[PDB]
């Protein structure tokens, strides 16, 4: 059992880092990202953009100054690996962040085109920026935050979460202690919701989630992001929480927009970057911020 905070403790310091990001940043990683034919975990197009991912979270760390700061694949059993990103705290309870780096077409797995801007480039980038601009923070840069804070860039999603499964279940045995895990997964899609005369908004996934945290996620939202919330479930295991879920561990899970009103692109290799409102993950981005440092910054956990 897991308990969070009823209403946001640094509401100063985060807005000040929320000024830091920079909308550009999305789509200057997520262009090249989804220019890989696609990312499929088993193919090797899959393992080198893996590796160029890696490559430029490394570049946000050496360029950050934040000396304990890593970035290391995680193997599986498939070509594509798993990228875990640490910022060392003062104790070993841990908040993860989540995205999946592969992509798929579904008709043509090995070989078909599957940008996966949206399905998910865009929860890749939005979480990578909320990177980079938690590391300008001096406490955090200098591993002074009360709770170790982890980015997870998960392999073969697409395969049925299964880099995520691996992490989680190994996790779980080693006694890792994850007291928060957000996913996002889609974050930059809102033509379904605009379309249909509704206001743009963030999906909340209520199924397969951990009650308490995602009552928590509604207070970041409610504090951190100018659009409103919208409850959501999508009715099965639809993304890496619930790989977090599976081991106990407290997991949610924001998205895009009501689950109806999502991509209809995505597993296609229609799923492009000129579908992505940039706006959008910005807003993702906020949430990301927010949801990290206020949850690395409660010593109650
Ligand atoms: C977090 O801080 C922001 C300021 O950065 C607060 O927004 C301000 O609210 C007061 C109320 O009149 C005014 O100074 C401005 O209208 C707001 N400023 C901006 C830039 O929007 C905000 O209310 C705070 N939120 C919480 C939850 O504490
Ligand atoms: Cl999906
Ligand atoms: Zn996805
Ligand atoms: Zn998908």
């Amino acid at each position: 059992a897991v308990t969070y905070p009823d209403s946001v403790q640094h509401n100063e310091t985060v807005q000040n880092l929320i000024k830091s990001l920079d909308k550009k940043n999305f789509e200057t990683v997520l262009q090249p990202f989804s220019e890989f034919h696609n990312r499929y975990y088993k193919s090797d197009n899959g393992k080198k953009s893996s590796e160029w991912l890696q490559g430029k979270i490394q570049e946000i760390i050496s360029a950050s100054g934040a000396k304990g700061v890593t970035v290391e694949p995680f193997k599986h059993s498939f070509p594509q690996s798993s990228l875990i990103a640490k910022i060392p705290g003062k104790s070993d309870k841990t908040i993860v962040l989540g995205a999946h780096q592969d992509s798929i077409n579904l008709d043509s797995p090995s070989e078909g085109r599957a940008p996966g801007a949206d399905d998910d480039g865009s929860g890749v980038v939005t979480i990578l920026e909320a990177f980079r601009v938690l590391l300008t923070d001096e406490k955090v840069a200098a591993g002074e935050a009360p709770n170790t804070v982890e980015f997870h860039f998960y392999a073969g999603e697409e395969g049925g979460l299964l880099g995520s499964q691996d992490i989680f279940e190994q996790y779980s045995q080693k006694s890792r202690d994850v007291k928060a895990m957000l996913q996002q997964d889609m974050t930059g899609y809102t033509k379904g919701t605009t379309d249909a005369g509704k206001p743009e908004s963030i999906g909340i996934i209520t199924d397969n989630v951990d009650e308490n945290l995602t009552k928590f996620l509604k207070v970041i939202v409610d504090a951190y992001c100018t659009i409103p919330t919208v409850d959501s479930k999508c009715g099965y295991g639809c993304s890496d929480h619930a790989s977090a879920t599976k081991y106990g561990y407290p997991a949610a899970f924001a998205f895009e927009s009501a689950f109806g009103d999502d991509s209809p692109y995505i597993h296609s290799a229609d799923d492009t970057i000129e579908t992505v409102n940039f706006d959008h993950v910005l807003q993702h981005g906020r949430l990301t911020l927010g949801f990290a440092y206020e949850l690395a910054f409660a010593d109650s956990l």
